[PDB]
């Protein structure tokens, strides 16, 4: 069952993505086939190789350095337009995508992505847009990245109500939090995280508690079918003491609140390094608890790779 | 879009699920009807009231009692070829179920189940025979019930090769040990536990690893897509020291071990009370840890409820 794809964007995710497609392009009898991939110097289009495509840009930066092949320059609109895959799939850090899965899903064309923005702020258009046209939309590596809690949640549980879910999404923040119980200053932690490429130049997504916030909204939207009315960010400027500390998102129905929250020795969200935690409690479970990695090249593709296959056999969209 | 459902078996499991059909029937514009129910007294069949079954057979303790219902007394084949329903539910502890699944998957009905040894046992043969004829079988409540471990390897992890799982996923033995850990003897352990519910008369099934062994044959059935070349089974008659100790099912690929195991107190394998946990280690994400509730009855319809969802909307059987 052969199924075309773009990969628009090609950085750490997207170059691990191609490993990933490269090993399992043949898989519980599918075929997936990348015609496209797009980074800002363009779009390359056709019959290249994966795996090539993947050394050329990591060697030199660029897809439009590729040998045997030639580069386009299609806008997000021209991508879908032109090539036409089955499955647009975004793995960039372009913030306003959601245009771009809006002609997409316009045309029939189901979206898989990484990129959190489009889904914390458009999910119930996007979905509309889907579901009118026959599509599918799969975000898996937007929550937790490869630690599959949108599974959990969108496609098990379906008997449950969801009374509340709490999580620890942002391992910059656990990493500045750690290093502060260890010693160091706020600021020597922020200039010591920077130097390890864990936090930007401007550190204010991960340490004001945005991506975290972002997070909790898709988490809400996948809960309860619809945004918030109460939210409540903030971030861990303001930790005096980080001892046993982290950034909690907190998510029930109609609310949300990521801010720092004291969490005992034993609790399942005192979480190290890269892992992230989710505690789920519903109706008929209680607490349901899922831990797994929340960031790296491999481990956001894995996730990207499950909703490839999903949208591929048309999984649908309860939630 | 409309479906007839025959339940076959009406325990703790079969009523709970009566309850949870009850409060969402009409869910995901699914329509969900109960046709027939079954239990030793007999199958009722038709356009009886599901709670008032479920408070008859509570009160009498059969299916007989219903007020202007006669039972049929059907054979497993007699009940598929004459109820025709779109979906069996099968949660009984009748061991040789499987009999019944070939003649209702001959027939193109899907099977969701609660009961392991069919699973365990004749997977490979179940899942030909369901795709043979366009059907599918699901069996979440199978292995820590409710908690969705099926739905996270069967449906998610679709890029990640499973190199090994470790799970504690029998509370009767953890609740022996626990006592076993505080003074009492082994066969005192038991005969409290027997008072209190949660060992048989005949107990041997928790006590010699038979249920976690059934349970580890099916997530590497999940997993691996065959039957194991190597098996050990051990139980906990044994133990002596049985502080921080549980039995511990290990699955790996062509082999299963289930024996008890101290743990340190950080293992997140150390559950208590009810709980159940699985240590998933994969290729790309390393260690994904799920854990939740293992038993009771509205926690194992919960399972088989999800599992009734997915039948009705065709999710596909990957692994
Ligand atoms: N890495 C991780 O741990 C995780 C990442 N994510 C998300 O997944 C996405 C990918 O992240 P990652 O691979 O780490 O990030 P990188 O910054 O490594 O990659 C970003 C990619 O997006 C491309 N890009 C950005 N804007 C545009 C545009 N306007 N037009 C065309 N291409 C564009 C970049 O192009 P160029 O190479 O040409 O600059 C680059 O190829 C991001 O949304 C991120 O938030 C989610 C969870 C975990
Ligand atoms: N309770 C739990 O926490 C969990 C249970 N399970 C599994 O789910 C299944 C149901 O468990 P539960 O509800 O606790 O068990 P119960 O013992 O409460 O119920 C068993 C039911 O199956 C019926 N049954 C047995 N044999 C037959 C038969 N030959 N024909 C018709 N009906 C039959 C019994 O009928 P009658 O009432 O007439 O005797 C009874 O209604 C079992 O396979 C169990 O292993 C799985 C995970 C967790
Ligand atoms: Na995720
Ligand atoms: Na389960």
């Amino acid at each position: 069952m052969k199924v075309n794809i773009s990969i628009f964007g090609f950085g750490t995710v997207g170059r691990a993505l191609a490993e990933i497609i490269a090993e399992k392009s043949r898989i519980f009898g599918v075929e997936l086939n990348v015609i496209s991939i797009t980074d800002r110097s363009g779009t390359i289009w056709g019959d290249f190789d994966l795996l090539e495509a993947k050394e050329v840009k990591e060697s030199t930066g660029k897809l439009s350095n590729i040998g045997d092949y030639e580069v386009y320059n299609f806008s997000p609109q021209e991508l879908v337009e032109e090539v036409k895959p089955n499955i647009l799939v975004d793995v960039s850090s372009w913030d306003e995508a959601h245009e771009m899965y809006k002609v997409a899903l316009g045309e029939g064309i189901s979206v898989v992505t990484s990129n959190k923005p489009p889904i914390a702020n458009y999910y119930d258009e996007l979905m509309n847009l889907a579901k009118e046209n026959n599509a599918g939309i799969f975000f898996e590596s937007t929550v937790m990245a490869g630690t599959p809690i949108i599974g959990v949640l969108r496609e098990n549980l379906l008997g449950e109500n969801i009374k509340r879910i709490d999580a620890v999404v942002n391992a910059s923040t656990t990493f500045i939090l750690t290093k502060m119980s260890e010693g160091k200053t706020l600021d020597d932690a922020i200039e010591e995280a920077k130097s390890l490429g864990i936090l930007e130049e401007d550190p204010s997504k991960d340490i004001d508690g945005i991506d975290a916030y972002y997070k909790a909204k898709i988490l809400h939207w996948v809960s309860y079918g619809e945004p918030p009315e109460e939210e409540e960010r903030l971030g861990i400027r303001e930790v005096r003491d980080a001892r046993n500390v982290r950034l909690v998102a907190q998510v029930s129905k109609g609310k949300i609140s990521v801010k720092p929250r004291k969490l005992s020795s034993d609790n399942p969200l005192l979480v190290e390094g890269v892992q992230n935690a989710a505690v789920i409690r519903t109706n008929n479970l209680g607490e349901v608890i899922l831990k797994g990695p929340g960031g790296g090249g491999r481990v956001t593709a894995s996730g990207v790779f499950t909703d490839i296959i999903k949208a591929t056999l048309k999984f649908p969209n309860l939630r």
